[PDB]
């Protein structure tokens, strides 16, 4: 069967085709009168909204919010709703959580868009703008390709609107696309170095008992996604945290059996002190970034320095762990623990 | 020294005095011209905003949002900011994360309020409205009292504004205060039943290896807080989840060593099926609520049925676990792992 | 069968209830016109007045004085006493001494208030304001809970008057309630440390022959109360003294069989020298406080710096001694020596 | 020293590169005026045309035909051929047969395009459009990568023309690229399952005496290519047949020493009966497809239902046999029998 690795390796070409299809895909939605955007989805789809919302709030002149579908209630839609676009994100396209939140928004007068990873998605039937993430089929439970492609599609929605409404010129739009292409171009080199790093640290990774990931606020969504994917495939406790929030009590639970991944974006001068203190408690601290100290446990990757587009390179190493290490712990990472779990609920 | 239990047991009288002081405390802030409220704080303070924001969005006619301090950037303050009230929440009153977010809001023209648990808090120096949570000193790392008192203070801010602006009449304000008092009045009975339940399940609780808490969206903030406090005191992996989000992949990591607390608010008809499926994988599933099946592992507590004010009773059992069980696992739950951790960072 | 320890442990719950009921209980009395307050009662009731009078004198704008009932006479009321409130304090509510003093006060035109620990108290009969101390029943001859709840009740009276009359703002009232709550919340922690200290010093305490307690003026009433409760339960000579007064001759009677408890509030720089001099005469010196030296005999407890609210914690250790040590000396400390002593003497004439 | 397997495994990366470079590569040719397309080449190049011609005929509005170079003559161009594009296909880029056919076409006024697997190909010399198949060098006599990348290149030509001329929308172009990408992404998974199937059937495969492949018409070009590559590497008789044509007399030559590979696309309801009849004559029947019966001899691979894009997966197993089994039969399958065969015969006259 197709593997997580297969899907990661085709991600660059899918992203380039998505960029090429953007003028056609967003030609209608860019022309709407918008005063607010709400991005909503469950699990990995929620993470794409968490990750890209800061970029969009920086780019656009309207409020851009992300919300779990459970947070969407009638109280979310008290004000003007005619100029609110609700973007429902679901790669499989049939999550009832997301469908239900979109249906409530529709009943309240909102404009509705869908971002599913297939044509004829369930969520498309209640959508005004079918903004398909054209990443192709991904028949693995641990989606990787789809995550990257969905974040990209959300950014292109922003750029397309920004250019149409005059926020950015045609040239600035092109400059940003070029920066995105620069990030995509680094994917395979990051993948290769990650594979080598995983091999060097194979024994400790295979013995992982519980994992925590510490990231910068600029990659908070990716930090949550890395955690969820490790949880689903390693099948042990895994949680993602922003650096400052980790300082607020999480250190209390660290012991010699703890594994910690530090996603170092270079914006936090206390990272070295954190690595030291944690290394005093566990031997399983691994740092990932452009300027980490080179030693066996660390992965030095030349990630684009743009704080937004680094999202297209940073968690590749963690996603490769999900594809490689579970197979050494008696698990096929693309098949869930219980295929009938959803049917049972 | 003072214990978590000591602080929980005085929570009712502190809440009643807070209610009594509200007309005086909120007399100035209720008179401001407000178009938006942002509640921000770290860790437990963030959880009070997560928990109460739905109540406030239901009550008021303006947008009410909660945000981690790391999410607050210059892009948060693009629009009109003169009518935006930023409420910085910090029980100790000196968290730099929260102070920094408030300072950025102040520099951008926002109205600033503080909700600290002491007079002369660091955050009060940059505040226009010092809205002290008058809960008294709490010299434990695992705050309980302060959490309840802060959520209460946030609700009273809402009621005080609502009444002044004509959203609710004087009588409706009184009706809501009465409902809050009804919730406070149930605290000791919930505490007593919780203590008995903990004693009955002592062996399994003491042997906890990793815990997950599953809650309803109406108690999502409390679900996160229960998780953080167990983490800090039990010193093992602990994560809180909303029910629907748990269905999106978290079940994959459940095994025979997993402990699961289900906070059953009675609004989810699939809870019984969830308990069954999980019970098939682990013997450590404990359900808490008004109508749970009575058996040794479950705690049936007559929580107020109001979906907002249930916040004053629901997690008492979990907070009592934090006070009692760590002492059987070689830990003083009021003292952190490393008293010098913050000084080291 | 409730013990002294049971009643001590109940005290924080009752105190919090009293605080929550204060707006109701004091709603009428706070509205009266007052130019003087006299607090009067016998024994432990007297001590509650001794202890809280300073707080009240500091808080209010009218003279607040405390007096033994035998001191109350027609000469106490020579000029206009229409604005004088006599607060009679009696936990059982039927002390004739106290009843008689109140009765004379009202004859001279004073307003009368009662603070009994039961409903339908004899003293309520002649009272304009029934300011019941709602601490519940206390079937112990050695009252503890009732002492704390009566001191609290007196403080609340002050606070309620102060707010009504404008001496303090509503927020200042709230702040003071919260400080009192901060003292009440330390009670259990102090009790636990007290129990460990007693166990560590068990032998010397069981062997007690005669005791003296030396306190700071801020806790003079509590010093007198601690001494009376030890006397009643240990059944040996026990006397309490303020620090300065002890210097005025009491040292002459100290010998190697003397036991001394020093309640060190941290405001007296001569305490170290006092301890050193006395420790040269007796091995039975026990210091209690926030910053006491490391010695098995000393009890380090972290009590508020507030000179008034420390009253809710300081003597907990001594009351615990009253509950625990007499049981090792052939006494049930909750039962007096002679249950018919008052009957044998007879009562004084009820006016 | 790159093997057939190395070149097969490189194929998805090269195909994705070609797809991303399509807008650049086909930008000029898509703009020409075309009324007919003739695709011509020898051997594997011929097969690429046989395989993709149906797709192209379905996609475009002009006749698309494929022809062996020997079939191209002056009679091929009797009327106005200004709008006829001859696409010469040659991976090495120097087949005289192909070069000569292109040369005559242009003499009659046709537009000329080349599809060589190297830069500066002999055939590029007379080409108006150098539509290089950018698959990289393939130093194997048994080409695999180049076959897949040439078929893709031909499909892209079609898609690029179709979009430019308005037959398909921009989104429809994008959708078709994504379907092709969906086939390309299954290549590795199919390779892995193929390798296991070969290992399981190793003995029968090593003992192969003569082989016939039976395919559906949708994969007729791939059936012919599979047969030629087995012939070149296994060095025994090998012939490929469409299903219906096999029924027209080929069954007469089947005996117990015959090996038969059935490429089952799921569109032929008689396949089960075919397998049953043939399995009665030989134990060497191997069926390959999405819904094949459970037998060690069968290879179940989940290939798209799309009759055109399945071409990127179906013959992977057969090419893998070409790389692996000849090594167990004394042959390096990447080196021909006689490296100087073409030299010994000589070339035909280059026009």
């Amino acid at each position: 069967g197709m593997t997580i690795q297969d899907y990661m390796l085709e991600t660059p070409v899918r992203m380039r085709e998505i960029i090429s299809n953007a003028d056609s895909l967003f030609n209608e939605v860019k022309r709407t009168n918008l005063k607010k955007i709400i991005i909503t989805g469950s699990g990995t789809s929620y993470h794409s909204g968490v990750q890209v919302q800061p970029y969009l709030q920086n780019l656009l002149d309207i409020d851009v919010v992300k919300m779990y579908p459970f947070m969407i209630t009638e109280d979310t839609f008290k004000f003007d709703n005619e100029n609110t676009l609700v973007v429902g994100v679901s790669q499989g396209g049939s999550s009832y959580s997301t469908y239900n939140a979109m249906k409530l928004a529709e009943d309240k007068g909102c404009k509705i868009a869908s971002m599913a990873g297939c044509k004829n998605a369930l969520i498309d039937e209640i959508s005004d703008y079918i903004l398909t993430v054209n990443c192709g089929e991904e028949k693995s439970g641990a989606k990787t390709k789809g995550y990257y492609c969905t974040k990209l599609n959300l950014m292109l929605l922003g750029l397309q609107i920004a250019r149409e409404k005059g926020i950015i010129s045609s040239e600035k739009y092109n400059e940003e696309i070029n920066k995105i292409l620069d990030a995509i171009n680094r994917f395979e080199a990051v993948y290769k170095l990650s594979k080598q790093w995983i091999e060097r640290n194979k024994e400790k990774l295979v013995n992982s008992k519980e994992i925590r990931i510490i990231g910068h606020s600029d990659i908070y969504g990716d930090t949550l996604e890395a955690a969820l994917k490790l949880l689903e495939t390693m099948r042990i406790p895994v949680t993602g945290y922003e650096f400052e929030e980790f300082i607020h009590g999480i250190y209390n639970a660290i012991n010699s059996d703890s594994t910690i991944f530090i996603l170092d974006t270079g914006k936090e001068p206390r990272v070295t002190k954190m690595i030291d203190v944690l290394s005093g408690w566990t031997e399983n601290v691994f740092a990932i970034g452009r300027d980490v100290t080179e030693n066996d446990k660390n992965l030095k990757i030349d990630i684009t320095d743009n704080p937004y587009y680094q999202t297209f390179n940073f968690i590749v190493p963690i996603q490769l762990i999900c594809g490689e290490i579970p197979t050494l712990r008696g698990v096929d990472p693309s098949v869930p623990k219980d295929t009938r779990f959803h049917m049972k609920l």
